């Protein structure tokens, strides 16, 4: 069993992680990206972002094909980007049900897995998939996610769970 520590050192870098998509899938987050780079975060978000003062680093599961990786991951990103005390590394969604599926209790691995560690490694919690907003809104919520109006969520349900933990 890789330790989370020797997962997170094999893992890619986002630009990486990127580098190796079709162009259509680059676009995507290319798109995703500028949106939440010309819309902005409201300000409560950008405050909670402020206040990460410890390193947390993000263990993903991903891949480039899928379009819940293309959003949220380009929402994490530039999060990243402007709280360099987050850090994400991603592995292959074939690595997290080779070494994380059973580890973690899940039945099977659906991508974004992201896994919120501290600086000491320690698990502090989970987003799987689509933010809770999108799971709560259902079916016809997913329109409106699929063309990028829940990034700012992503990002928001990262940081509960980094403000959870005391
Ligand atoms: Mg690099």
């Amino acid at each position: 069993m890789a330790s989370y520590a020797e997962l997170f050192d094999i893992g890619e870098d986002f630009a990486a992680f990127v580098g190796h998509g079709l162009a259509t899938e680059q676009g995507a987050v290319a798109r995703f990206r500028q949106k939440l780079e010309s819309n902005g975060l409201p300000s409560a978000l950008t405050e909670r972002l402020q206040r990460i003062e410890r390193r947390y680093r993000l263990l993903v599961a991903g891949e480039m094909w899928c379009p819940d990786c293309q959003i949220n991951l380009a929402a994490l990103d530039f999060a990243q980007r402007l709280q360099p005390n987050i850090e994400l590394a991603i592995i292959s969604k074939g690595r997290a049900e080779d070494d994380l599926r059973q580890r973690l209790a899940l039945e099977r691995i659906a991508i974004p897995l992201v896994l919120v560690l501290d600086e000491e490694f320690n698990l502090l919690g989970r987003f799987v998939e689509r933010p809770q907003a999108v799971l709560d809104g259902g079916p016809q919520a997913l329109a409106a996610y699929k063309a990028g109006d829940y990034l700012e969520h992503a990002i928001g349900d990262v940081l509960a769970i980094i403000e959870g933990a005391a």
